[PDB]
This record gives structure tokens, sequence and C-alpha cells, in this order.
């Protein structure tokens, strides 16, 4: 048997901090104001504004997945076949699963557009993904010329549109690399560690145990770098390799309260 | 001018897990049940009830002081007298910090208890330090040749013994190195920021009857790693030359969940 994993990215920018971008750039130069930030910031098409709608990993979130990857190397776990979401936040994760991992660097990120969460049309958000070049310029080590299963536009769409997106992905990677038969990782969101385990479930005869994709089967979203693993043929839901995760909180000091 | 810094140490593995002991400890040897334990622990006198005594920095801890390290590198701004409380966690802080600093292996931890937080009749901990040798052999570099200019031993004290401890150790410290002129760092407790402007400001002649010394001035501790900044002579509470930091919680995944 060999292993199949669902990550979901580390801790966001955006959801630790305020209005991080107009307080950080200096017209069109960032500038960090906190050690949790990112050291520097690549160009992208869509400028500062394509990081307001398209949020970088804080120095913990790459911290968290680097965890993950270690783990994984300490399990004596390899990966061969990396996918991710084209949002930026799970780009990020990758490299940093990988950099724990020491993945050879021939071991390339598979920008996966299939993996993207859901484009719910209550919760319209701006879309501004970083193209392969642009994540490469970046440090990130994309695969410049993989040809993704799923082409999406910027557009609403069903939740069943959805779920057949991932769908469509994830068994399309695990098929195409099953005469390979490397270990293969999807990161993403908080859902897709669910939508890895229906996909794979559905690649059985029998659909009777299957039971329907749901948005909201929780009530909250699983921790960063949450850590879904299964095991096949057939495919089975087990316990990872590598230990889950916790950490506090921290706040942000103001030197001026020592007066 | 010259610097002189004071950081609270990172995030602690008690404050961050219930009983952590007990349950990652299997017939005497410790096993890392999370991703944010620590790999190992390091063989010290006191064994298991040493380390529910005198706790470890989780990973996070470790990489928030790594973090202060690099943004010190960063700013350009080097450390040569490097004071840690004997605290486990405060030594690991200060060698955290040495390891973002990229500091010369010649820059070695000096173990003061002058450093050590309030022992409080109200508040009775066990105590436990692991020795200069223990820290050592742990990776920790810590200077095996330093006397202390605080001997401390295992009796609750008054408030105003507990002053007087850190005066004299930090006064000694700052007294001992103005011929060299390097800058300092005092690597302890969320009290410690407060102890290192009160003994600074009380080495200047120009303004007599400052703030007695208060525990208890402030509601709230200083956040993990919170850096305090003086610059001197004479000493002024200045901003430090790196940012501060933020970051947010996040809990354990149960896989189990998935099925
Ligand atoms: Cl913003
Ligand atoms: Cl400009
Ligand atoms: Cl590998
Ligand atoms: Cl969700
Ligand atoms: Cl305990
Ligand atoms: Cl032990
Ligand atoms: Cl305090
Ligand atoms: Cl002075
Ligand atoms: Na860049």
């Amino acid at each position: 048997r060999r292993w199949v994993f669902a990550l979901r990215h580390g801790e966001r920018v955006d959801l630790t901090y305020g209005p991080w971008v107009p307080h950080c750039f200096e017209n069109d130069t960032y500038v960090r104001k906190d050690l949790n930030l990112p050291l520097k910031l690549a160009h992208r098409a869509g400028g500062k504004g394509g990081y307001v709608k398209d949020t970088p990993l804080t120095r913990l979130g790459w911290f968290q997945a680097q965890l993950v990857g270690e783990g994984m190397r300490m399990a004596g776990v390899s990966i061969k076949h990396v996918y991710a979401s084209p949002a930026l936040r799970c780009v990020e994760t990758a490299q940093g699963f990988l950099d724990g991992l020491r993945a050879d660097p021939s071991v390339k990120i598979k920008v996966e557009p299939g993996l993207f969460e859901f484009k719910n049309w209550h919760m319209p958000k701006g879309i501004d993904f970083m193209t392969p070049i642009e994540l490469c310029k970046a440090g990130l080590n994309v695969d410049m010329t993989y040809k993704p299963y799923v082409e999406m536009d910027a557009s609403a769409e069903t939740m069943d549109e959805f779920f057949k997106r991932g769908e469509v992905a994830m068994q399309a990677a695990v098929n195409d690399t099953e005469k390979d038969g490397g270990n293969v990782i999807f990161i993403g969101h908080a859902i897709t560690l669910d939508q890895m385990v229906g996909a794979l479930h559905r690649l059985r005869d029998d659909m009777e145990d299957v039971q329907p994709y749901e948005i909201g089967r929780n009530l909250l979203k699983v921790p960063y770098c949450a850590l879904g693993a299964m095991r096949g043929k057939p495919w089975d839901v087990v316990s990872p390799p590598c230990p889950p995760s916790i950490n506090s909180s921290s706040g942000r000091f103001d030197w001026r309260i020592l007066i």
C-alpha cells in the first residue's frame, strides 16, 4: 500500500493581523513591521492589492508546514507527488512541507485549480492568483510544465460543481500515479481533507457505504496544517505517520509601556 | 552608545499542554506525542519530575526566540554578553536567540540566578535547575567558567529581596562590560524587562526618586519573547532595533473525525 495525504494550509497573515497591507507598504515598498510577517513579498501582477485578496502565510504558518514535513521524514515516509490549491497560502504550505521533508528539489509543487476552495455566490471574494512563473520567482518550487486537471474561471459555482472539481482532480491524481506508486499529498484548504476521503472512497466498486459530500458537515475548520491520511488500495482512513500539533497565541508587545 | 536588551522566554510546554509528562513518558522514556513538543529531552538529574518543575520551550518557543535573534542580525546589531535566568525555558530562549543571531560560538550563555523570577511564599513551586554541565550536554552553548553574581537558594523571599537580587546582577553585568563596551542581553521572565529599566535608571545620577519597584505594575504579562531596549550611557528606554511579534493559536487535530 501507499499513502495519500491531505494538509490544510498554515497560519494566514490576513487572519492574524488587521489592515496589514496598507500598514506595511510605503508606496510600493513593503516594510516588515512584525517578526511574524514575511521578510519580503514577491512581485505579482495584482500588486499589493493581490496580497489583500490572496494572503501569504505568516512565519509561523511556514514553520507549522515544516514541522509536518519533518514529521514525515522522521517517520521514514517519502513524497513524490505534490498538488496544491492555487491560493498562495497553499503553495507556500507545500513549500514549507517540502523544506521540512528535505524532499529532492526535483519534487515540484503542481498547482491544481481543482483543489481551490468553494466559490460560493454568497461569499463573492476577489480571486487573484500568482502565476507559476511569479511563484517560482518568489522562490517556490512550482512545476512550470504541469497541465492541470481542472480549468477554473473566476465565477461562482454550485456546491455540486465544487465537489465535482475536487473529485476529478483528486481521483485523476491518484489514478495517474498508480503505476509509479509514489506517495501523494494534496495541500489545500480545511475542506480538502474531507474531499480526499470522499474521492478515494468513491474509487471502490460498492457505493452503499459512501456519504454525500457536505459543506458544513462539521462546525469548525480543522486546525492549520491539519493532516489527514489514507492508505491503499483499497483506500482506508488511517492514523497519519506523524503526530498532530498545537500552539498557543502570543500578542504584540508595545515597548512604550516601559515608559 | 551601547545596547542593553531584556527578553522574556518563548512559549512554554507546561502552559501550552495539560499533563504532558505522564502523557509522553512511557516506562521512563519520553515519546514525542505532538509536533510542537521537543524532539527529545536531554538527561537531567531530576528526570521527568525535573521537567514537571522546570518546563522546556515548545518548538514554537524556540522559533520565537530565533525570530528575535534573526531580527537583531538583520538590523546589524551584535551581542557579546548574554545572561539567562537558570530556568530551562530561559536558557533555551538564549540558545534560540543566539541561533537566529548566528552569533560566534565564543558567545556563551551565562546562567545567572540573579535573574530568576520572584520566589513568592503564596506560590510555592518545585525548584529544579539543570546544571551548566547538563545544559552543555543538551547542546546549549552555556559558559562553563561563568561565576554568577548571585548565589540563590530554594527558599521563598520577600519582594524587596527579589528586586535586590535582580538589580545586583543586572548592574554588575552592565558595570563589568563597560570597558569592553559590547552589547548585553538579559533573557528571563516577564518581570525582567521592568527589572532592567529599573536597574539601569538607578545607574544614572540625573534622576533620583524614580519609581519604586512593583510586582503588579501592569495587569498582564508582556508577551512571549517580548523585547525591551535601553541605550546609553546615559541609559534611555528606546525602541528596539527589530519589530515586535504576534501569532495566533492553533488547536490539535483528531484524524478520527474523518471516519
Ligand atoms: Cl489588508
Ligand atoms: Cl512609487
Ligand atoms: Cl522525500
Ligand atoms: Cl470548511
Ligand atoms: Cl505535567
Ligand atoms: Cl529524563
Ligand atoms: Cl510579572
Ligand atoms: Cl548612566
Ligand atoms: Na521575493
